[PDB]
């Protein structure tokens, strides 16, 4: 299992514009287009992203291409972030994936706000962090997904995705 496979499970794959769990226009593999309520604004951003007139629809290949860029960006966001980097560096390979997932879903900023959990993860206090992570909007809004990531941090294994 790896980051790609993992996120692909959490996000799914859609070829037509859609609304995410928060009601934002998205496409592909969890690629957010825009927070605006306007579909046109969405279509616009999409075309700009694909370099072509999509008419709100892309191919698998294109989705995958977005997905690659989005993963890379996330890693890079982590690495450039002063609060994130050190955490990420302290972790093992599976757990890193877990950090990446959260960043992909919520943004480097969103993640950097779990200050307390971050600190616990850094100290390798697995059960405590799991508990702290759960006290969050994130967990309350997307419980199944949150559970999977959290188990991942807790165990350092892929069991939740098997
Ligand atoms: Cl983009
Ligand atoms: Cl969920």
């Amino acid at each position: 299992m790896n980051i790609f496979e993992m996120l692909r499970i959490d996000e799914g794959l859609r070829l037509k514009i859609y609304k995410d769990t928060e009601g934002y226009y998205t496409i592909g593999i969890g690629h957010l287009l825009t927070k605006s309520p306007s579909l046109n604004a969405a279509k616009s951003e999409l075309d700009k992203a694909m370099g072509r007139n999509t008419n709100g629809v892309i191919t698998k290949d294109e989705a995958e291409k977005l997905f690659n860029q989005d993963v890379d960006a996330a890693v890079r966001g982590i690495l450039r972030n002063a609060k994130l980097k050190p955490v990420y560096d302290s972790l093992d390979a599976v757990r890193r994936a877990a950090l990446i997932n959260m960043v992909f879903q919520m943004g480097e900023t969103g993640v950097a706000g779990f200050t307390n959990s971050l600190r616990m993860l850094q100290q390798k206090r697995w059960d405590e962090a799991a508990v702290n992570l759960a006290k969050s909007r994130w967990y309350n809004q997307t419980p199944n997904r949150a559970k999977r990531v959290i188990t991942t941090f807790r165990t350092g294994t892929w069991d939740a995705y098997k």
